[PDB]
């Protein structure tokens, strides 16, 4: 591997955080890296939630090649407990680590208590009042020191940092979270972004990361559009977008994943940035009420790898299989890995998912190599 010059957001990063965005910019012209939330910490197949096992693992005989995990495993009350152990052994066996931020609201987080109250699905605008002048400030600021104080100790059995590729107020162009668009003007949205990357890297001097911004899907896919809220090139390492579809009737979907995904990909080899699907799936509600699509996988890889801009994509990440669903009283099922067991055995989706993991274009743990020591050059 022949030196590669980089720019990242952090320009004095470690070598092993711009190696990593270097085999990114090369991999993701030759497939699709496979993700996972919560890969090695929930599933409904692992007797154990060490970081050793994996539902995807246990259906396909690999482990993803991208791991996603949450500031609500960082942040205090680390509701999700903590990742550091899971963490180091995906960096162990040559994963890529992911984190998202969902954090709690700053305007509102003493007043938890009956969901979703405190949390990042109250809706309170927090926005105004989180930056430098505003009254909860020192809230915000709390969350991004526990987030610091995380990445500056997350080291491999060398002492060397893990790179973590952290995604920062996602699905803003919706309104579901206390930062989203209903929240916040788009200049207020990229204030609190910048302010949140600059408190981390400058005051905080953090190294390890790469940074992603996701909004969702948008319908009239035009750049113009996914720059309004953008935080700018100086800003975001990768370029993401979330989307969650029908679990019926979904070619359309599935046509806008494909176009969002070009777009994106367009706009990163313009701009140096690595384009990925942040966060994919059938929308929750369907999979809560027993629904199920046995040809998902397949229609996703298929349009997504036959389209010249789209199959460049770096990663599409899935997330996390809840071991016992969701509360509907009942559980409701609440995952995105098809398992090893008789229900997905029967209904098709197991069968899928290891058609999509034969798929010569996907990448699974095993399949990446040489991640993390490719020499880099910076300006
Ligand atoms: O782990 C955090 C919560 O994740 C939710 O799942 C959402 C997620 O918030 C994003 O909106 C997106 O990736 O779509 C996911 C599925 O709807 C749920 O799993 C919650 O139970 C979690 O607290
Ligand atoms: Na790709
Ligand atoms: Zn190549």
């Amino acid at each position: 591997v022949k030196p590669v010059t980089v720019k990242l957001v952090d320009s004095q990063a470690t070598m092993e955080t711009r190696s990593l965005f270097a085999f990114m910019q090369e991999q993701r012209r030759h497939s699709i890296m496979f993700g996972h939330q919560h890969e090695t910490t929930q599933g409904l197949t692992i007797t154990r939630t060490d970081g050793t096992q994996s539902d995807t693992f246990n259906a396909v005989g690999d482990f993803a090649a991208v791991y996603g995990w949450d500031t609500l495993s960082i942040v205090a009350p680390k509701a999700e407990g903590d990742i550091v152990a899971q963490v180091k052994k995906a960096y162990a066996r040559g994963g890529i680590i992911t984190v998202s931020s969902h954090f709690d609201n700053p305007k509102t987080d003493t007043q938890k208590g009956v969901w979703p109250v405190g949390t990042s699905w109250d809706q309170t605008p927090a926005v105004v009042d989180s930056l430098p002048g505003g009254a909860y400030n020192p809230v915000l600021n709390g969350y991004l020191d526990q987030v610091a104080e995380w990445a500056n100790n997350l080291k491999d059995e060398q002492g060397r940092l893990i790179p973590v590729i952290f995604r920062l107020y996602h699905e803003n162009t919706g309104s579901w979270f206390w930062w989203g668009d209903k929240q916040s003007t788009p200049e207020q949205y990229k204030q609190l972004f910048r302010y949140s990357v600059e408190y981390l890297r400058d005051v905080k001097g953090v190294r390890n990361f790469l940074y992603a911004y996701s909004p969702n899907n948008f319908w009239d896919v035009t750049e113009a559009n996914y720059l309004e809220r953008y935080p700018g090139d100086e800003w975001v390492d990768v370029l993401g977008f979330d989307t969650y579809g029908p679990v019926a009737d979904n070619a359309d979907w599935f046509r806008n994943v494909v176009a969002n995904a070009a777009l994106v990909a367009r706009m990163a080899e313009a701009r140096g940035k690595i384009p990925v699907i942040s966060g994919i799936g059938i929308r929750a509600p369907d999979i809560e009420a027993g629904l199920y699509d046995n040809q998902w996988y397949r229609k996703l890889i298929s349009g997504l790898k036959a389209d010249p801009d789209a199959r460049e994509i770096a990663f599409l990440l899935v997330w996390r299989n809840a071991p016992q669903g969701v509360p509907g009283g009942t559980q409701v099922p609440h995952y995105w890995v098809p398992a090893n067991r008789p229900e997905n055995i029967n209904n098709g989706t197991l069968e899928d998912f290891q058609a999509f993991y034969a798929d010569e274009f996907t990448a699974f743990n095993r399949d990446i190599e040489q991640v993390y020591q490719r020499p880099t050059l910076i300006v």
